[PDB]
């Protein structure tokens, strides 16, 4: 059991590698949302967003801080209709709609510019194609082929922590220093890990 925030801040590759960089994300998906259409696809989008699905445990972070890091990955000052790319928050409950409103107000009085990101109750959220999921992971062949076989299959990797983690990594969001560390959680086999890091490593150089 844990929570769900769903975001909408342009395209998803970015803040799935930026949010799976984060302690307390437990997994993230990408997907579609904001739409009035059912079952939308990446070149049949109707109405929808770009959206980002938050897996998080409110024990270790809160929705605030997801609100804080969803408003400095993107500046939404501008007043746009393109629905693909525009700034939303679904939120699932009135305490999430309260606490985006808050926020919102709070940075719109210290920067004196108006932030258009739209506060709506989300409906309903649709996974996008498997191609676009763990973006920058997934084209790293591999590292991605590896953690796959070890995680047993395409998707149990995506709906992974360390999955998350590593695709964050590649992107440029998390060090490999804290990389190691959440390697380290799963409790690999020693040669598994070993044969991971060394990918990493020289990731790395």
């Amino acid at each position: 059991k844990l929570s769900i925030a769903v975001f909408a801040l342009g395209s998803f590759w970015g803040p799935d590698a930026q949010f799976g960089s984060i302690k307390g994300v437990v997994s993230t998906r990408v997907g579609y949302a904001g739409g009035t259409t059912n079952n939308p696809s990446y070149y049949n989008l109707g109405d929808h967003s770009e959206s980002i699905e938050i897996q998080y445990d409110a024990n270790v972070i809160t929705y605030g801080e997801l609100l804080n890091i969803f408003w400095n990955l993107h500046n939404p000052v501008y007043e746009t209709t393109n629905r693909q790319y525009m700034s939303r928050i679904f939120y699932l409950d009135d305490g999430q709609k309260s606490e985006a409103l808050e926020m919102k107000r709070q940075i719109e009085a210290a920067n004196g510019e108006k932030i258009y990101t739209e506060i709506v109750p989300l409906e309903n959220f649709y996974l996008a194609e498997g191609y676009h999921q763990k973006y920058y992971l997934q084209n790293t062949t591999k590292l991605y082929q590896t953690l796959k076989a070890i995680y047993g299959g395409f998707g149990n990797l995506v709906r992974s922590t360390l999955a998350a983690r590593m695709n964050g990594y590649i992107a440029g969001n998390l060090s490999i220093a804290s990389l190691k560390e959440e390697m380290d959680l799963v409790e690999l086999p020693e040669d598994q890990y070993e044969k991971v890091l060394s990918i990493v490593e020289e990731i790395k150089l």
